[PDB]
């Protein structure tokens, strides 16, 4: 393909890892404590530091890969935010938000994780860590994109692209509204709101299905904020399909969007059904991170048509 430095795919390899590492650090800790003093241990059994006897089990081998995860990171963000910065930056000026937005709440999340061992009974406090572990991992994300953008003459995604005022509109809106309606869904978990509602859309069968309790109210005004966003995102993908068609890239975008809105939203559902089976635990963390880095490859697209245009 290329005939410079072999060494250049490394750097692909390398912003590939750490996207799957800062995915895992994110998604994974769908299946462990985050708070308290069992935290690093598996959600449904606290206690995995200490007096247990066995191992090689299944959920060890969840909690080991979790703590590995966010140990590498340290490693390889620096890294690819050292290497990407010296090599990428040419090429895309924005390489240099990107290595240090990564860095950043590298450590946000880090310095918030280890307080959330002895302060994990501020929920409101607690809520902030999904959203921060999220931004962490969609730096890293678009970096590597920028990576393989480099390197090709006919750019596949990062292309300059003619966004109009309406559509700007739903791509920053929703992206900010997102990580809102995400606080409300880590506030629910932080807050042991998860199962106050065993019915779906409404709470339960008493009170006309409606909150009449603390744990309701916050389960239900995440479920209502969810169903904003998910309108939202069929009018946005509504306006693409009609007035973006001819820029694919917009598009399928937000078909796609439109897909893991769906997808998150099956997943929140069947985790009420399934009482917080982990499975789907893991799942709503996996879509939610897939839909925000479509929405920050739109921003980037956003960001670099504004400083063309
Ligand atoms: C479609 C838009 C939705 C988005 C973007 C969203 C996002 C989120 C996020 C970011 C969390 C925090 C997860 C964590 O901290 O581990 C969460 C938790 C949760 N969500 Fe959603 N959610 C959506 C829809 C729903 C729906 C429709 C339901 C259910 C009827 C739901 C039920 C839940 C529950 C029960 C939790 C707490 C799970 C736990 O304790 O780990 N969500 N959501
Ligand atoms: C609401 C929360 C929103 C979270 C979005 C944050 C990060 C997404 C990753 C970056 C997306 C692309 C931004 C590109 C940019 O800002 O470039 C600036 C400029 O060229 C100078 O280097
Ligand atoms: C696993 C994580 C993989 C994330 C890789 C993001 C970068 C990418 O896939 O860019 C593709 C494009 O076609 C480039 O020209
Ligand atoms: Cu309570």
């Amino acid at each position: 393909h290329m005939l410079e430095d072999p060494m250049n795919k490394a750097l692909k390899a390398l912003g590939v890892l750490t996207t799957f590492v800062m995915l895992i650090v994110l998604i994974g800790g769908a299946l462990v404590t985050k708070t308290g003093s069992g935290q690093g241990c598996g959600r449904q059994w606290p206690l995995c530091h200490g007096r247990f006897f066995p191992e090689l089990n299944p959920a060890s081998i969840i909690e080991w890969s979790h703590r590995f995860a966010s140990g590498i990171s340290i490693i390889l963000v620096l890294s690819l935010a050292f290497w990407s910065w010296r090599k990428i930056t040419p090429i895309f000026r924005e390489t240099t938000f990107l290595a240090i937005m990564s860095i950043i709440f590298l450590f946000l999340q880090a310095l918030l994780g280890a307080l959330a061992v002895v302060f994990g009974s501020n929920a409101l406090i607690m809520a902030l860590h999904f959203g921060i572990s999220l931004i962490s991992f969609a730096s890293v994300l678009i970096l590597t994109l920028l990576i393989f953008e480099a390197d090709k003459s006919v750019r596949t995604l990062v292309k300059p692209l003619q966004i109009g005022k309406k559509m700007q509109f739903h791509m920053i809106g929703i992206l900010i509204y997102s990580y809102i309606v995400v606080y409300t869904g880590a506030y629910v978990r932080h807050t042991e709101s998860s199962l106050a509602c065993p019915n779906v859309p409404l709470c339960s069968p008493l009170n006309n299905g409606l909150p009449t309790q603390f744990h309701e109210w916050v389960q239900m005004g995440h479920r209502a904020a969810a169903l904003l966003l998910f309108v939202w995102i069929i009018v946005a993908a509504v306006h693409a399909i009609t007035s973006y068609k001819d820029q694919k890239q917009i598009f399928w975008g937000w078909i796609s969007c439109l897909i893991f809105i769906t997808l998150q939203a099956l997943s929140g559902i069947m985790i009420v059904y399934s009482e917080l089976a982990l499975g789907f635990a893991l799942a709503h963390s996996f879509f939610i991170a897939c839909l925000f880095g479509v929405l920050c490859y739109f921003l980037l697209l956003i960001a670099r048509f504004r400083y063309e245009s």
